[PDB]
């Protein structure tokens, strides 16, 4: 299959939310900040001029992550 598991299905709200790839690890210092790795994926949840909140698809950790440490894959389209 694709990795085992034993818990809840998930239960989360999301669709086409914005995603950014962490160019470099982002060691969380605060209690709101989440630790990210290089070339990671985080589902943005709340965009705050300065900090971008999301949930790491890795484990599902939801914290605050700066853009400087990520690259908007697709969101602010042009067309």
């Amino acid at each position: 299959g694709s990795s085992g598991s034993s818990g809840w299905q998930g239960l989360s709200s999301k669709g086409d939310l914005p995603q950014v790839e962490i160019t470099k690890a982002f060691f969380a210092k605060q209690a709101d900040e989440v630790t990210l790795q290089q070339a990671d994926v985080v589902l943005v949840l709340q965009q705050e001029d300065g900090w971008l909140y999301g949930e790491r698809l890795r484990d599902g950790e939801t914290g605050w992550f700066p853009e400087d440490f990520a690259r908007f894959i697709s969101g602010p389209s042009s067309g």
